[PDB]
DNA sequence: TTCCTAAATCAGAGATAACC
DNA sequence: AAGGTTATCTCTGATTTAGG
């Protein structure tokens, strides 16, 4: 168990939001009382595993991902080109392809 | 000093479940 | 096998404690 807001992995008491998430004391106290998200000394971790073996996108051909999703013809395609796909139904062009990828919240 | 926020601890409501 | 009692667990909310 872990708490969703912090990450935390041990607490004197263990609470849970309203939607199926467990959170620390400290993180769920701040929530009830303020209506806020309880603010990070340093930003929650997060990022895991962006390469896949035997995967490229086919659209791009970058190797790495926050999510690998898949094209109508089946082939794996990056997040990006995926949900890009999805909201203009054209390929996303290679003029957008960037160095890295970013990370938020 | 007293005020205030943060967060551990305490009380007990409601969920889980041992055992008859 | 199923159902009732109520020990015990796991939370929510109240209170206490500690610092700034
Ligand atoms: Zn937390
Ligand atoms: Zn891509």
């Amino acid at each position: 168990r872990e708490c969703v807001n912090c990450g935390a992995t041990s607490t004197p008491l263990w609470r849970r939001d309203g939607t199926g998430h467990y959170l620390c004391n400290a993180c769920g106290l701040y929530h009830k009382m303020n209506g806020q998200n309880r603010p990070l000394i340093k930003p929650k971790r997060r990022l895991s595993a962006a390469r896949r073996a035997g995967t490229s996108c086919a659209n791009c051909q970058t190797t790495t991902t926050t999510l690998w999703r898949r094209n109508a013809n089946g082939d794996p395609v990056c997040n990006a080109c995926g949900l890009y796909y999805k909201l203009h139904n054209i390929n996303r062009p290679l003029t957008m392809k960037k160095e890295g990828i970013q990370t938020r919240n």
